[PDB]
């Protein structure tokens, strides 16, 4: 069976979980917020958007929650806090489980409260509901067993984890398929293609952005049904930006930490992602899948 | 004033003159071919390629031809013997320059021959017609300087070391302007993405492809007029399989040359870039440019 990507995550998100503090809210949620009102800080924004995906859940406490790609915490936090769920949360950042880890230990509930350094490939508990957000684009990423083929054994097997009454919120970005990239007029320059390559180069290497038909084939080919698309990438922009001009303001406290490059990488990165959004290039879309 | 690509090129050129010897034609001809007929073998094509472009130079004999990019010398070895011109190569191969050195060495003429180590940037004699084939690509890169803004320096540069009837016959690959890649109904999958990254890290570091309207603006700029634009991508699909499958027969004596990785690297190279100009996703345009 399949190999988890360690080593590619590693690089990007074991980084420093200092350095992610300078720019990240305070939550430190690491994917696309929702502006669900327009006057929210990019924290309510987070929260806003931890909230509108478990919302979708249908979450009753005393359930069991999985969070895959549970990056620092945040989702698993709240999913206690505001639900009474107990929580597994999958990563394979030391760092992240790390601080996940310590982040636990402060607040206190009869809820179990689980971080792992454990890939979904490897999981192999049963499970009420599943969360995912922004950390599909690795999915199809694997330990030299890369490609899309490998969503198939992942909605299988979740599928396979969760009851009758099951569900999964999976949060992703995505890329347009064929007849909409068209349809919107989308066109890739040479500064472009440039970036993206600086991106698979210098950012999250080896990472893989699905078209929803690929969502959809292969979810539903494990008998998954998509109760909603909730396209919510346009909130992406606001978000970059909060990040990058975050970045910016602490640029000397960064550059301090982990070097002057870096500061240049992450701002160009940061900047750069940005336009993605705004150009309609990429976009981010939350799948409610039922049975 | 600027900086030639030096190491960005010799990585890529100076692979080794065995390894190319390998897989390319007899003449070492590096790029696009023309099937002038469809019989043609590879190499008879590359002839034909070279003879096209030379043939729009008007060059008459005691002229001086400068060739930037000169590759292995095939196309100056050539309009010595078929025009009776001086010819000055520039390249910034050292393998590339040692071979057209020594290549010259064999066949005699009263006319002189001179291959250069020296970049388009550092060039200052006048010649009489300029040919550049499959070199240009590496024009809006440099030492620390890239960017299209370079193409301006060229075309002010040669317009200025040629006569008043001088022509530049511009050869390279291009990328499809806005209007014209919708109007293909062109799109840009995952797969693609992965692939031209490959290409600007494994292969061709700091490329840029125009678009014709880049080679428009800035060559009208400095006074130049494009007296034909002459598309020929079509071609280099036949071109590309050829050297794939001479690679791939020579699979051994390239391994045992340069390695496995190598035959990988540059078989996945080859068979993928076929594909970019059977997609028309890029093409191969001649410039002929008069005053
Ligand atoms: C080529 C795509 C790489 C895979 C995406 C990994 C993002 C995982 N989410 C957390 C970080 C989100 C940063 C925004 C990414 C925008 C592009
Ligand atoms: C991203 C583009 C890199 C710059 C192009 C350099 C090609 C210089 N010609 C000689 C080699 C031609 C090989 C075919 C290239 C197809 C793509």
């Amino acid at each position: 069976q399949l190999k988890p990507p360690v080593e590619a995550v590693r690089s990007h998100y074991d980084k420093s979980n200092e350095f992610f503090k300078l720019w990240l809210d305070p939550s430190m949620t690491y994917s696309c917020a929702y502006f669900e009102r327009p006057d929210m800080t990019l924290e309510e924004a987070q929260y806003a958007k931890r909230k509108l995906a478990l919302d979708k859940l249908n979450l009753e406490p005393g359930m069991t929650l999985l969070d895959i790609g549970c990056g620092w915490g945040s989702t698993m936090r709240h999913a206690v806090a505001e639900y009474d769920v107990n929580v597994i949360g999958l990563t394979l950042s030391e760092n992240q489980y790390a601080h996940d880890k310590a982040m636990f230990d402060e607040v206190d509930s009869p809820r179990r409260k689980e971080v792992r350094i454990q890939g979904w490939e490897e999981f192999d508990e049963p499970v009420d509901r599943i969360v995912s957000l922004g950390a599909f684009e690795h999915f199809a990423d694997g330990a030299g067993d890369a490609g899309f083929e490998r969503y198939d054994t992942f909605f299988k097997k979740f599928y396979n984890l969760t009851p009758d009454d099951g569900r999964m919120l999976l949060h992703t970005i995505t890329i347009p398929d064929k007849e909409e990239a068209q349809e919107l007029g989308l066109t890739s320059p040479m500064s472009l293609l440039r970036f993206i390559k600086f991106i698979l180069t210098e950012i999250f290497p080896g990472g893989r952005l699905p078209r929803i038909s690929q969502v959809d084939y292969y979810s539903s080919n494990a008998g998954w049904k998509v109760e909603r698309y909730h396209r919510i990438g346009a909130n992406y922009v606001p978000t970059l930006n909060a990040w990058a001009d975050a970045l910016q303001a602490h640029k000397d406290e960064a550059i301090a930490l982990k070097g002057q490059e870096t500061c240049d990488i992450y701002m160009h990165y940061l900047r750069g992602c940005s336009d993605l959004f705004r150009d309609k290039y990429t976009d981010v879309c939350q799948f409610t899948l039922v049975k």
